[PDB]
């Protein structure tokens, strides 16, 4: 399956440690695992799309 | 060092799979890394919280 989209406001950029960084632009807020839209998805049981799983 | 809050409209709970999950409540964003408040740190070069690296 093909990379998801990111959801809107969020920006890939590379840290200078080498891995991938995601930044919310307005909230400057980052995480360093993929984020994604789960809209009417269920928080505890959706699977995840491949390109947001971290290890493991 | 302590871990850091969550920025704002975030919140931690737990997959089914055994691992955390992030989400952003307002805009059903979820991220599998611990979100967090960068502000004026520099994206590319600012050291991440010790509870936001994800593995390595």
């Amino acid at each position: 399956p093909p990379t998801e989209p990111l959801p809107d406001g969020w920006i890939m950029t590379f840290h200078n440690s080498g891995l991938p960084v995601y930044l919310h632009r307005e909230t400057r807020v980052v995480t360093w695992s993929r984020p994604y839209f789960l809209g009417t998805g269920s928080i505890r049981k959706h699977d995840p799309p491949i390109s947001s799983i971290p290890c493991l």
